[PDB]
């Protein structure tokens, strides 16, 4: 089966990366990890989306051993709040690319790399 | 002058559109619209962006009559709690295609459809 992971971040290009997930061989999308309080628990992509007090019981509920992380367009003070709050939860954590890579078109959603030093402090 | 118009939605989709028309010659991104207070009064490429309140405020002072939804990751909910705020203040408007067009290609994003008649009144 597939490596079950969480998406952190339903925004567009989290939503759309689940899509491709979905399709693809890889990884299953199981739920989203969004900071966003409006979207507590609402379903996008077939599943559900949760604020982030909930990491660790997915985590745990799930055998979840990687989150994908796709805030694109949070800043960069707060992606290393969100990389950090993962590393405590002894999970790898892989990211899709920087936002101007995403919107100047050189470099697809599902292209995902391992989390940097570069990646946390920026 | 290009046409002024706010974009609703300041994430990656919403800067994609606001490149989309900003080198075009038919709409002028003002500024945009954000629900996330933790990005208001921030700057994406020259642009500010706004928490919803300050809708009205921007629409006068811009004499601004066009918004254009870039929030494809929001709720259907959502999405018509947005355009009925929009709808009573007297501006069309208009929306990017929806996610799941969005992530084959199918449509692009610069693909400027009006919200149903339905969804502008609340029907
Ligand atoms: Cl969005």
């Amino acid at each position: 089966a597939k490596k079950k992971v969480l998406i952190y971040g339903a925004g567009s290009a989290g939503l759309q990366l689940a899509n491709m997930l979905r399709q693809g061989k890889e990884f299953h999308p199981i739920a989203f990890i969004d900071d966003d309080r409006k979207k507590h628990k609402t379903t996008m992509q077939g599943i559900t989306i949760y604020r982030p007090k909930y990491l660790e019981r997915l985590i745990k509920k799930h055998c979840i051993s990687t989150v994908l992380l796709a805030v694109p367009s949070a800043s960069q003070v707060q992606k290393k709040v969100i990389i950090e709050s993962l590393a405590k939860l002894h999970v790898e954590v892989l990211t899709i690319p920087n936002l101007d890579d995403l919107v100047n078109g050189k470099l697809s959603i599902g292209q995902l790399k391992e989390v940097s030093i570069d990646d946390l402090l920026g």
